[PDB]
């Protein structure tokens, strides 16, 4: 890579090439326990993620699609002309919190909170997630969503006030009887260090992702595949 900024050189560099990725997460919802770990690899040249995610407690109590969201836009694809505006690799190595509320439409809500750093050559991202007031035969715990993603749209907005950004998005997850399961997302990112990060003019992120099986995978588990390019600034 080659860039004016110095800035921007620091953070493309952190990301040039594959990096490895580890995800932990640890979930209650309506006090039903969990855990998970994911592992894999991004690309950021190519805003490419591949993750496998295992439920190391046994049945995950919550459909594997409602966890996508929540389970490193750091790999993201920022155009050349756009690089300016890379929040999520400006913060690092010493990372961002990323912090959510996700209200499931006439169900209960997630809250999340997690660090997303790197631990050596590793890119981390360390979650705690609470849900609470679901419906116990609604659709997120009667396990009633289709085992699919769609492809969404991500408005960024700088948080000057938090040195930080926000968005709010909604994602829609297809019921199993046709239906769609709204889930609003709103969404802020904060820096861990001190150091100087990058505040973007709003833009946003478009995904795509698609989730399979692993045929010899015996756990509870998610194939993660999944596409994230920033644009928006002509």
């Amino acid at each position: 890579h080659h860039h004016t900024d110095p800035m921007v050189s620091k953070g493309e560099e952190l990301f040039t090439g594959v990096v490895p990725i580890l995800v932990e997460l640890d979930g209650d919802v309506n006090g039903h326990k969990f855990s998970v770990s994911g592992e894999g690899e991004g690309d950021a040249t190519y805003g490419k993620l591949t993750l496998k995610f295992i439920c190391t407690t046994g049945k995950l109590p919550v459909p594997w699609p409602t966890l996508v969201t929540t389970l490193v836009l750091c790999f993201s694809r920022y155009p050349d002309h756009m690089k300016q505006h890379d929040f999520f690799k400006s913060a690092m190595p010493e990372g961002y919190v990323q912090e959510r509320t996700i209200f499931f439409k006439d169900d209960g809500n997630y809250k999340t909170r997690a660090e997303v750093k790197f631990e050596g050559d590793t890119l981390v991202n360390r979650i705690e997630l609470k849900g609470i007031d679901f419906k116990e035969d609604g659709n997120i715990l009667g396990h009633k969503l289709e085992y699919n993603y769609n492809s969404h749209n991500l408005y960024i907005m700088a948080d000057k006030q938090k040195n930080g950004i926000k968005s709010n998005f909604k994602i829609r997850h297809n019921i199993e009887d046709g239906s769609v399961q709204l889930a609003d997302h709103y969404q802020q990112n904060t820096p861990i260090g001190d150091g100087p990060v990058l505040l973007p003019d709003n833009h946003y992120l478009s995904t795509q992702s698609k989730l399979s099986k692993d045929p010899n995978e015996k756990r509870d588990h998610m194939v993660l595949l999944e596409f994230v390019t920033a644009a928006g600034i002509t």
